[PDB]
């Protein structure tokens, strides 16, 4: 279906007025689908499943017991679970659930800070061999996303790529492994998106992103029933800064990897 799901894809882009990048893998066949993944998208928030990632692969699962704190000035815009606790701080597992489930920005950059920044984040990620991912700045910053400016952008197959790693793949242990997954499941933040997408039988961890320039992403583990996982990568732009994003077309593009696979 190389030709074949080029077409829906490109059918997608016109009904959707956007630009799409798509890469997804079946772990048990290796067959890949892939539609303009080698191009660069601001990756938003699916950062935060990869840094919660490279958080695991840093720190113990005792050390997710310990206290973190912070002030209220580091409070960044939509930070829905950061902001209840800054007397108290929260426990860095919980940070960190924060993150992946909410999509809570302090939370975000918390986790940025425990491994290191922007910088740190992305030299985890070239120390896996992650050679394409472009990480510079903190949360909301690196949601601008202006064409062509690379700083925070990554491709489709360099994203999946490094989900696979941490969710099937030998970047984590098991009880490591286990922990992210879980953290990726069952959150309303994907419900329209690529869970929306496959069928009701499958289930879906996801991470969701959206930015400027109506930059709308979503990337998952997906088990369909009795099978191996599939490792999914979609991410989605436009040309005008204030532009709207439409989920709509995340879960028509995993419609079409469905059928495909
Ligand atoms: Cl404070």
């Amino acid at each position: 279906k190389n030709q074949a799901t080029h077409k829906e894809f490109s059918q997608l882009e016109k009904k959707f007025d956007a630009r799409l990048g798509v890469y997804a893998i079946d772990t048990g066949t290796n067959q890949t689908i892939s539609y303009r993944s080698n191009e660069r998208f601001a990756f938003a928030s699916t950062y935060k499943a990869l840094a919660a990632g490279v958080l695991l692969q840093q720190n113990s699962i005792d050390s997710l017991n310990e206290v973190i704190t912070y002030t209220k000035e580091d409070l960044v815009d939509y930070s829905p679970v950061t902001e209840k606790h800054v007397d108290t701080g929260m426990k860095l597992g919980e940070i960190a659930e924060a993150a992946v489930r909410s999509s809570d920005n302090t939370a975000g950059n918390i986790l940025f800070n425990k491994i290191g920044g922007p910088k740190g984040y992305e030299k985890a990620l070239r120390h896996m061999g992650d050679r394409i991912t472009m990480s510079d700045r903190f949360e909301t910053e690196l949601n601008e996303a202006i064409p062509g400016d690379i700083r925070d952008t990554s491709t489709a197959k360099a994203i999946a790529t490094n989900l696979k790693a941490f969710t099937v793949g030998n970047a984590l242990p098991a009880e490591k492994r286990k922990i992210l997954t879980e953290w990726m499941k069952g959150n309303a933040t994907g419900d329209k998106l690529i869970r929306a997408g496959v069928p009701t039988d499958w289930v879906v961890g996801d991470k969701s992103g959206a930015g400027s320039y109506g930059t709308r992403n979503d990337i998952a583990i997906v088990w369909p029933p009795n099978r191996t996982p599939i490792i999914i990568a979609i991410l989605s732009s436009k040309d005008e800064k204030e532009a709207t994003y439409d989920n709509q077309l995340i879960a028509e593009a995993t419609e079409v990897i469905v059928k495909a696979l």
